């Protein structure tokens, strides 16, 4: 149909949208903490801690299959990010303020996005 054209259009946008927002969060890690998986060969233990692992290289996969449907979804793969970091690591480790740094920095962004998303539609 052409109503679902229109929609996949929004999609698309809406992914267009969303791939700048990662560019964005993923600069604010310009150590690459965050880049890709945990590794479970060098923390083999990692799943009995973290019960959803996150990383930018995972989101990036959901992102180019259209597999984000709003910003909800989106943020809240970001937030596992930041959240699996801050129970995993202590405070006192460059992993969690890594963490800290990335919420921080990345809220401004998120801030514009929301706006971005409603307004656009």
């Amino acid at each position: 149909s052409m109503e679902q054209v229109a929609m996949e259009l929004r999609l698309t946008e809406l992914t267009r949208l969303l791939r700048s927002v990662l560019d964005q969060l993923q600069d604010k890690d310009p150590a690459r903490i965050f880049a890709q998986p945990v590794s479970l060969k060098e923390v083999p233990d990692y799943l009995d801690h973290i019960k959803h692992p996150m990383d930018f290289a995972t989101m990036r996969k959901r992102l180019e299959a259209q597999g984000y449907k709003n910003l909800h979804e989106f943020e809240e793969d970001f937030d596992l990010i930041i959240d699996n970091c801050m129970k995993y690591n202590a405070r006192d480790t460059v992993f969690y303020r890594a963490a800290v740094r990335l919420r921080d920095q990345g809220g401004v962004v998120l801030r514009q996005a929301r706006r971005e998303v409603d307004s656009i539609g």
